[PDB]
């Protein structure tokens, strides 16, 4: 805290990929005030997620001390030893980000939440014999990234946008036409100002859930226009590393760390539960690719467009005086014993 401006997170069990996550979603500054303006003035506080991501947000923004998550794990009730275990970060990336599009409605800051994370892609089937196509438009707030036998994000987007081909006994049904050869893929359409990248290297013959430690590249700037079905020449898809959240161990078990530039300056931090220090850029990228266990299973970049917005400046102001008073109350209260 008094070394670099920035509080941690309690150990308080196997949370896995959480406190990463929570850093990652706090330093979404655009995120962060939107998430302080959310009417949870009636809400229980045993049971209410956005009530427990404003307080977490809020110590996490005020706190001297390690900030604990007790209540926010109680709220979207993954309580067991296992919980964290028995799911990903895409998964609890998506209940926290439900719930917080869920409150907003029908407030300043309603679909917040897509501005920031949600594209646009293409998903089609195209028979090679007979004309006939299917087209249909797919959201998504996330991306999986097949890392296996690849060296870089490149070659990983590439896999992605590849054509599978629907050939012999894996025919498409085209209805009227029969069972057709055709290919299947998707295209991107649009880029979010906020991408979220997860990089396959836990996966499912032998029954087991393995971690894949092979060597795998990332850069700082991430151009993605080439995999735009059309491109914007005033706004291209030039993206900016914000987060690299980090593994070291196996499938079984490991130590979670999350690396971050808050204000998309280059000047980068390690987030280690209560432990945040200052470190280079190269601790944070190159050291953080893995080969001949310690390496990124999640990335985050920032739109350059976007980045000013997104990372826009918070101040205590940000915080409803409301908000700001049930918690003072809450911290009182728990200071009687």
């Amino acid at each position: 805290k008094k070394h670099t401006g920035y509080v941690g997170l309690k150990n308080q069990g196997a949370t896995c990929y959480m406190n990463s996550l929570l850093q990652t979603l706090f330093f979404t500054n655009q995120l962060r005030k939107a998430v302080y303006m959310m009417p949870t003035e009636g809400d229980d506080s045993s049971k209410s997620v956005p009530l427990a991501l404003q307080r977490v947000f809020y110590e996490l923004q005020h706190s001297d001390k390690p900030v604990g998550t007790k209540k926010l794990t109680k709220s979207f009730g993954w309580e067991t030893l296992d919980s964290f275990m028995q799911h990903d970060v895409q998964e609890l990336c998506r209940v926290l980000l439900d719930n917080v599009e869920n409150k907003m409605k029908g407030t300043c800051v309603e679909g917040t939440i897509p501005k920031l994370f949600r594209g646009k892609m293409v998903s089609y089937i195209q028979c090679k014999e007979v004309d006939y196509r299917s087209d249909r438009r797919e959201d998504y707030y996330d991306i999986q990234l097949s890392i296996k036998g690849k060296k870089n994000i490149f070659e990983s987007f590439v896999d992605y946008v590849a054509v599978e081909q629907l050939d012999g006994d894996n025919k498409y049904d085209a209805g009227e036409h029969g069972l057709q050869e055709a290919e299947k893929g998707v295209k991107f359409l649009t880029l979010p100002p906020v991408l979220h990248l997860q990089l396959m290297r836990f996966m499912y013959q032998t029954d087991q859930n393995i971690k894949i430690n092979d060597r795998f590249e990332f850069p700082e700037q991430l151009p993605l226009d080439e995999f735009l079905q059309k491109t914007d020449p005033k706004d291209p898809a030039n993206y900016i590393l914000h987060a690299v959240l980090v593994h070291s161990g196996d499938n079984h078990g490991g130590h979670y760390v999350v690396y971050l530039n808050p204000k998309g300056d280059g000047k980068w931090c390690k987030f280690d539960d209560d432990v945040v220090s200052r470190c280079t850029k190269e601790e944070a990228i190159e050291h953080n690719y893995g080969g001949h266990c310690t390496n990124a299973y999640m990335l985050v970049y920032i739109r350059e467009s976007k980045l000013s917005e997104v990372l826009q400046a918070v101040t205590d102001h940000d915080i409803p005086q409301q908000l700001v008073e049930r918690l003072q109350e809450e911290k009182r209260i728990e200071a009687q014993k």
